């Protein structure tokens, strides 16, 4: 019935061309395959949460176009509520044009498009759904002011905020930190936000402390194959949560799998320690890296170990 | 209604992102605008001819996908026959993914897709329409075997062949020249095809002669703002046909406008001199450069000077 996880954020149509070599400036090349995929950090996170069993709702804006209609169907196919998936005639659906060579290297051009037109009126119409959620997740692929509005609304209603400052902006409004219950970013984002080098767990501990002092309640920095680091106002000493070693097929979208899993745990297992939530989220994201693609790689509950769903702390 | 102009060639969806900077390897950048356009050199040429008043037929193959369905509607809206516009589940509609910066530099990735699956069986179904046409137009965006068969069919029925070797490749099948009544390309294509540097109308004349001696009857090299150069087996001395100076808004698709205009004139105004046809085609192409986009820039007869359509 009630959506426990509300994601206010982005949907993007992935337009993928496969080539033998990447083009340089000025070059026309021929590729050998083109296909369409569904992306956007907001939708990616929402899709992972939904596949773990969350009742989710996506607050987003697409175009009144073929891509937008397709995106709505993609959400429905993932059992996501589309009651706040808005459409606009005033911009195309967001796009990621992606060129990939035979080694899996890419160039990407993102046009946020309709995502940027998600506005105050849209959030007001979503106010009841936001207010009744357990967790509100947002990123920085819509207009920053709209993400800030959503954080504000959630905070005012006592709804847990999960903020993923991605892609990062060097001088974020200070309110982004003070309105974030959980602030989760990757190493490259942490570098932009703090002006520190972040390559290692040690580095992430230092960066996390800078972010915590700006007013976050919890800070998590993800570290690829090294797992993640967390600290909080209650426990300000950095804790490194490793992830078990796997053979990565395709790491694309791992960050969004991680965040979607964390949203699921915050909503449905609020009793658990951060450490527990993060061990589980690490494991889920590590499953995603062992499969090709972004949304297509995200696991479903039925294909995951039963231990990930126990109410109490586990070893 | 008998089609006078038959175009056997490509339909492509243009997926255009406008950016401040072009991305380097491994980089994600954010751009400021995305749009979809109808393109493909075959379709572009067919659309310009149709807008001038030609009865046209587009022989092509698109996907059984949204892009393909949309493409078919695009052709119908331009009054083009789609009797031999095929759809396949075996590849997506052709795509051109185009990134452009604010200085107009670009990165382009073409995936010809369904265009490549237009096969000789598909062509043969069109034999009656080809046989009753005045002009057959082909390019180098579908499979070579298919384009060669189309030109062969036209020749067998005494239908004029107009061939646009675009995009160009160094080692083009010799038959493309010998099957071409009119062979029309741009300066950068002529350079690839001949190995000559083309940096003037005089240089274009020299490259054109190489193309002529490979077996073409008429060779036209288009020269952007400098108009075009023509020679023929009957008159091998190069003739430079200037175009009047205009303020270009967007030169994208001008070559296809030029070729589609030329097809229209070859089909419906056969008694005009070649020089006259090229002056008119230059003028129509120069209108196209004064508007943004490709097919959205191609003028209609109703918006053009009446003198372009007077005989003699
Ligand atoms: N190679 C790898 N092996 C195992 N887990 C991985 C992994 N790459 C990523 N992960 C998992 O996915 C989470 C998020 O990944 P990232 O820190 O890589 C985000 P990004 O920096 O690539 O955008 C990690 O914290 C970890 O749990
Ligand atoms: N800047 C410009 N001013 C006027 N006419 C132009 C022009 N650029 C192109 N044209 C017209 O369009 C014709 C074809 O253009 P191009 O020679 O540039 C072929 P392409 O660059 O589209 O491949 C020219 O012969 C000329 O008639
Ligand atoms: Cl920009
Ligand atoms: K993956
Ligand atoms: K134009
Ligand atoms: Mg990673
Ligand atoms: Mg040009």
């Amino acid at each position: 019935e009630v959506a426990a996880v509300v994601v206010v954020g982005s949907c993007m149509t992935d337009l993928v061309s496969l080539t033998s070599r990447l083009p340089k400036t000025g070059e026309t090349i021929h590729g050998h395959k083109f296909f369409i995929g569904f992306g956007g950090k907001g939708a990616n996170q929402c899709v992972q949460a939904a596949r773990l069993g969350a009742m989710t709702s996506m607050v987003c804006k697409v175009g009144k176009d073929s891509f937008g209609n397709d995106y709505i169907e993609n959400l429905k196919q993932n059992d996501i509520s589309t009651e706040f998936t808005y459409q606009t005639k005033d911009a195309a659906t967001g796009t990621a044009s992606i060129i990939v060579n035979n080694e899996g290297q890419n160039i990407i051009v993102i046009v946020a498009g309709a995502n940027l037109l998600l506005n105050t009126e849209d959030l007001r119409a979503a106010a009841n759904v936001i207010s009744r959620a357990k967790v509100m997740v947002c990123q920085l692929e819509i207009t920053p002011a709209t993400s800030l509005e959503a954080l504000t609304m959630a905070r005012r209603s006592g709804v847990k905020t999960l903020f993923n400052p991605a892609p990062a902006i060097a001088d974020l409004d200070p309110q982004f930190y003070t309105l974030s219950d959980v602030f989760c970013c990757n190493e490259s984002e942490a570098e932009i936000l703090t002006g520190l080098t972040v390559g290692s767990a040690a580095d992430a501990g230092e960066a996390a402390l800078v972010l915590l002092k700006r007013g976050c309640q919890v800070v998590i920095i993800t570290l690829g194959a090294e797992g993640c680091v967390v600290l909080s106002q209650t426990e300000p000493e950095p804790k490194h949560i490793p992830t078990e070693k796997v053979k990565a097929v395709d790491t694309t979208g791992a960050g969004d799998s991680f965040v979607g899993a964390l949203a699921f745990y915050l909503a449905y297992y609020p009793n658990l320690s951060l450490e527990d939530m993060l061990n589980r989220s690490n494991f889920i994201a590590a499953v995603s890296v062992q499969a090709a693609g972004t949304q297509s790689s995200y696991p479903y509950k039925k294909d995951l170990p039963l231990t990930l769903f126990l109410e109490h702390h586990h070893h």
